[PDB]
């Protein structure tokens, strides 16, 4: 065993740097001699380098192992003083016997075999620190845990300060060691979710204080609210504990997350059950009243619950997919069987209703075969999650710890987590598996469970058996993490702008055979469809699903066609101009429908809010006092869950880049466990007026909502532009007023505050929509342009307010009507004056002026540079994906013009050598020296690019552009330094010394998933600089050339 070089801290980042360095110049030096210059000189200088640095940490190290009293410390620190002093070593004794004779041929077995040493050494002897490091902090967030789970046991107001007085400088000091580590870390996403998880947790304090507020108030007064007192708590102390739960998995973390997929597709599942049921009472209604009528607000709802269903199961499982997809057009062709011979027959027959009958079985059966794939799916990582968490101090027992009192909770525990993966995991074979697997370790597991308690253990029967299950335990716990991945991961789909090249790969270019998706990004186009159908009317469910039907009959026309061997040939230069322009229109067409959409549904915001607060806070009823709050606290989820929803819709549709659309997501995943929250803490402070708490912490939990409300806005909005944006708000202003303007004498009680609502909201919105630019920007001119016809909206705002509210006890028409429409077009036009100030203030559109170049009667210097690379140079052995990312990065960048741009050039180059690297790691053996400078040329060369990407962004003026350029480069320089140790680690491997084909296999597979992320980080990196040298104001420092290549240059 060698399970892994880590390269996770800053701390460890600077050793580890220095030293691949200085085994770099014995690896070069080593080939060297083996072709033709055998000469391998004074090798004590270098040596003295290596054996500063390698003495200086395990002086740290020795001084452990007598001080920490961690035992795993023990059983690894040897091991880690044992490649390290051992290895050192080795490589010392060839710089004494090359001395005399520089030829030992058998030493240059010892110089490869020493430097492997250098790396698994050092490296194995950080982790030791580090693993420990994190154990301080793993220690205190079990701490935690514990504590909340005394929450509820708390029952006075004098043991309530207690408990505050627990949690609270127990909290405290959680926050510093988390503060601590992400300060340190190397992956800027693993601060992201550290710093997430945490700002949760803070957000929880309050919430936690206001539940324990609550449950001593109900407990010397009680109210009808006793139960959703026990309710706000155990929200609090689930969540707050998920939390904990979370950053705990985080801690221990190399690659990155797997296990991130999971519980993110988890969440998927919860959004798209909470829709559901959100339209299950307009899916009934229509299915019960025979021929209540069609497709308004009936048919629509029972088919957005079969295409919401229909994402459940496209990243539910492989045979259990079969059947939600299976059933969705089961139900699919039912429920509009009915809705062709009901709607236009008009017949309700003895089968129509019993046909009707069994589509509503079917839906709620299909309610649970979505439900029992949440629950699965969501228990299929809490069980995994529990095992790492017990899987290193279990392996404290099966060691020989003779005196194993607790020990049994490891492995028994742990075991537990084994059968649940059986059942929990469908697919009956590998379920087998799981079971056999287990029953074997049971057996070896009571062998020595009664010779625990009859004494021996340290005998050669006791101890064969003791190893014999640690090493099946991780052939078990293999097995039980290839439950979860083997069976159900459809991979990767978040935003739009990715998905359209990842589907453009796939399709212009028969590049086939990375079994990812680019062609389920067809299928989430299609699931894009879909949801925006049927949310809207007749006239734009023609059009789009035009397109969707288009692209699917233009997408398979490569499934069928071109998969057998034909293409680049006309049929596929057919498909590549239409279907490039299809899903060109097609994503044109879903954001002009998404844009109209988000104007629509986000006018209001804040009607629910108010509602809710007038039945409490007013008491005294006259009315039903219940019936009427209940059945406006009904409208409060109704339209919370249709802000929610049309929320990720825009998530997943816009532009949010890989960041804006996780933001958003959990935004609207608070925001619905939050939404039942707000109603349940109306109950029980608002069922009893007059008490401290009913307006304290019924304010306190409005106001953690809004809190994630008033971040909605603003991440929505981050995604669909707002040039675009305000056209959908202005043309619905228009129209929503001249909607009151038609209704201004015959209906007016209402229909004129309906009016004044909408100009309310929407204006008051569009002021919203340009502070945020302003702020969200430099560039003096614009800055100023914008904020003057927002000053011209709100001195129209006003007047309208008066003017039209005097309008509800109507006169005349000389003055209600002439006096609303001389400032209705006043609207009009301070609006169109904000819309000035976003399209191009500089010189105007009369620029068309031809050269018309006439004579008769009776140049230019570029065109020397750009290069190609092959594609069939030499592999035919295994895995070539790293060739495939280094055309990812070069089919981007040729797209521009390279003169006058270093950026440019860097980044061409940058693809010609994770080219030639990916030639050099299948064959080579012999071509060590040339891997190495390869490796030295791309982190030189990313030298450049990071330079000049940090001063792009300096230059230009929008925030926005400028943070995300930043840093999406920012993580250029750790992740080019990785590759350089990472590649002089396979240097000294793909050797015949010993040569584990595991660990020549994990050195690969580590080379390729970092070269994954350097070349996908570049690419990125050139576009988002591209879009900030749009925005470079009058004084800008440089700007670089950025032209588009054609046969021009």
């Amino acid at each position: 065993v060698p399970r892994m070089p880590v390269f996770h801290t800053r701390t460890i980042e600077s050793i580890l740097e220095p030293v691949a360095q200085q085994i770099s110049h014995l690896v070069i030096m080593h080939e060297e001699g083996e072709v033709d210059g055998k000469a391998i000189p004074d090798l004590t200088a270098p040596v003295s380098a290596v054996q500063a640095a390698v003495s200086n940490l395990v002086r740290v190290g020795k001084e452990t192992v007598q001080t920490t009293e961690d035992q795993i410390l023990k059983r690894d620190m040897p091991p880690a003083f044992i490649k390290v002093e051992n290895a050192c070593t080795k490589l010392v004794r060839a710089a004494q016997m090359l001395q005399a004779d520089p030829y030992s041929v058998p030493a240059r077995d010892y110089l490869i075999d020493g430097s492997r040493g250098i790396l698994s050494g050092t490296s194995d002897l950080l982790l030791t620190f580090d693993e420990a490091e994190v154990r301080k902090i793993i220690r205190v967030c079990k701490g935690i845990l514990e504590y909340l789970t005394v929450a509820e046991v708390v029952e006075t107001m004098e043991d309530l300060v207690t408990y505050t007085k627990n949690l609270g400088p127990g909290m405290t000091k959680m926050a510093k060691m988390i503060d601590e580590r992400q300060q340190e870390l190397t992956h800027q996403e693993h601060r992201v979710m550290l710093v997430n998880s945490m700002n949760t947790v803070k957000e929880l304090l309050p919430v936690l204080i206001s539940a324990m507020k609550i449950f001593v108030t109900t407990k010397n007064t009680k109210s009808q609210g006793i139960e959703e007192a026990l309710k706000n708590r155990n929200f609090t102390v689930e969540k707050m504990s998920a939390e904990i739960n979370e950053i705990i998995r985080v801690l221990q973390l190399t690659s990155w997350d797997e296990d991130a997929w999971a519980s993110k597709d988890t969440e998927a599942m919860k959004r798209a059950l909470a829709l559901i049921d959100s339209k299950m009472n307009q899916a009934k209604g229509w299915l019960r009243d025979p021929n209540a009528p069609p497709g308004d607000a009936g048919e629509q709802a029972i088919r957005q619950i079969l295409d919401e269903a229909g994402k459940a199961g496209e990243l539910c499982a492989g045979k259990e997919r079969r059947e939600i997809l299976g059933t969705c057009k089961t139900l699919g062709q039912m429920t509009d069987q009915l809705a062709d011979l009901r709607a236009r027959g008009q017949g309700a027959t003895p089968m129509a209703m019993q046909k009707a009958q069994q589509v509503s079985q079917g839906l709620d059966l299909l309610t649970a075969k979505v439900e029992n794939a949440a629950r699965k799916l969501e228990a299929m990582t809490n069980s995994k999650q529990a095992i790492a968490k017990k899987i290193d101090a279990a392996q404290n027992w099966l060691a020989d710890p003779n005196g194993g009192s607790e020990g049994e909770e490891h492995i028994r525990g742990i075991m537990s987590e084994a059968r649940k993966v059986a059942e929990l995991c469908e697919e009956p074979k590998e379920r087998d598996d799981i079971l056999r697997s287990l029953g074997e370790i049971s057996a070896l597991t009571a062998k020595l469970s009664d010779l625990r308690r009859h004494g021996k253990g340290d005998s050669p029967e006791a101890r064969a058996l003791a190893k014999q299950i640690a090493t099946s335990l991780q052939n078990l716990q293999s097995k039980t993490n290839r439950a979860v991945a083997n069976t159900r991961p459809v991979k990767a789909a978040v935003h739009l702008e990715g998905k359209i090249e990842q589907a453009q790969r796939w399709i212009d270019n028969p590049t086939v055979d990375d079994r990812g998706v680019g062609q389920a990004a067809i299928r989430g186009l299609v699931a894009e469809g879909r949801r925006l159908a049927n949310v809207m009317m007749g006239p734009y469910r023609q059009d789009l699903l035009a397109k969707c039907d288009r692209v699917d009959q233009l997408a398979a026309q490569l499934a069928d066609l071109a998969a057998r061997g034909e293409g680049e040939s006309p049929q596929a230069r057919a498909i590549a101009a239409q279907l490039q322009d299809s899903l060109k229109d097609l994503k044109a067409r879903m954001q002009e429908a998404m844009t109209q959409e988000v104007s629509d549904v986000f006018s209001d915001t804040t009607t629910p809010i108010k509602l809710l607060a007038v039945a409490a806070t007013a008491p005294s009823d006259t009315p039903n006092r219940e019936e009427v709050f209940e059945e406006r606290a009904a409208n409060f989820e109704n339209h919370a869950a249709r802000l929610g929803a049309t929320a990720e819709k825009a998530a997943a549709v816009g532009t949010a880049n890989k960041t804006t659309v996780e933001g958003i997501q959990a935004t609207v995943k608070s925001a619905r466990e939050l939404t039942p929250q707000v109603v349940s803490a109306a109950r029980i402070l608002l069922r009893n007026p007059g008490n401290q708490a009913a307006y304290e912490h019924f304010e306190t939990m409005k106001n953690q909502w809004i809190d994630n409300v008033e971040k909605m806005t603003g991440l929505v909005d981050e995604a669909i532009d707002t040039k675009s944006l305000l056209d959908a708000s202005e043309e619905a202003i228009k129209k929503d007023l001249d909607k009151c303007k038609v209704a201004m004498a015959n209906m007016q009680p209402q229909m004129l505050v309906a009016g004044a609502t909408s100009i309310a909201r929407r204006a008051n919105r569009i002021l919203l929509v340009a502070k945020r630019e302003v702020e969200n920007s430099e560039d003096p001119k614009f800055r100023e342009a914008v904020k003057a016809a927002s000053d011209e909206l709100s001195k129209t705002i006003s007047p309208m307010v008066m003017d039209a509210k005097a309008v509800a006890g109507n006169i005349s028409d000389p003055g209600l009507q002439k006096s609303f429409l001389d400032s209705g077009y006043r609207i009009l036009g301070a609006v169109a004056k904000v819309r000035e100030a976003f399209q191009p203030q500089e010189p105007d559109f009369p620029p068309p002026p031809p050269d018309l170049e006439h004579l008769h009667l009776t140049p230019p210097p570029p065109e020397e540079k750009d290069e190609e690379f092959p594609e069939q140079k030499a592999g035919e052995a295994i895995n070539q994906p790293m060739m495939m990312a280094a055309r990812q990065l070069h089919d981007e960048a040729r797209k521009w013009s390279s003169k006058g741009n270093d950026i440019i050039a860097a980044a061409k180059r940058m693809a010609l050598l994770m080219a030639e690297m990916s030639r050099l790691v299948r064959g080579g053996s012999g071509n060590k020296r040339a891997l190495i400078q390869c490796a030295k040329d791309i982190a030189k060369a990313s030298d450049e690019v990071t330079r000049l990407a940090k001063e792009v962004a300096k230059q230009c003026t929008d925030k926005r552009i400028r943070t995300n350029l930043l840093q999406v480069c920012e993580r250029i320089p750790t992740i080019s330094t990785q590759l350089k140790i990472l590649s002089t680690v396979k240097a000294t491997m793909l050797g015949r010394t010993n040569i584990s084909d595991e660990e020549s296999e994990q050195a690969t597979e580590m080379l390729v998933h970092n070269a994954q992320n350097l070349m996908q980080s570049v690419k990125e990196t050139v576009r988002e600089a591209e879009a900030a040298s749009i925005k470079i104001r009058t004084d800008a420092g440089f700007t670089l050339r950025w032209v588009r290549k054609t046969p021009w240059y």
